[PDB]
């Protein structure tokens, strides 16, 4: 079949703790400077608009890259958890989903 198969599979158990071990990430500077542009650099901010702080992404994209196990909202999780959840999205897209933050931030 040339239907190609990507990973929807997504086991990474974790047990209690939220975010156990989250492996930091070298373009979390990107990532922060993305934060510090669109947010001011306030990942705890909750502008209200269904985007949540720090790099600012809708709940429904955060939920799609399967934020949630991490925080149900990116103002509850952390740097790196913004940073996990941006990954798989970033990985899809690049950083077209983010603009001149992205660039400012070292577009890649």
């Amino acid at each position: 079949n040339v239907v190609v198969t990507p990973a929807h599979e997504a086991v990474v158990r974790v047990g209690t703790k939220p975010g156990t071990e989250v492996p930091p990430v070298i373009d979390g500077s990107i990532w922060d400077a993305i934060a510090g542009c669109e947010a001011g650099g306030n990942w705890a901010i909750n502008t209200g608009n269904g985007y949540y702080g720090g790099v600012q992404f809708d709940q429904g994209t955060w939920e799609a890259n399967g934020g949630l196990r991490y925080a149900p909202r990116a103002d509850l999780a952390t740097r790196e958890e913004q940073i996990a959840v941006a990954e798989v999205t970033r990985l899809r897209q690049g950083w077209g989903a983010w603009p001149v933050c992205a660039a400012r931030a070292g577009a890649r």
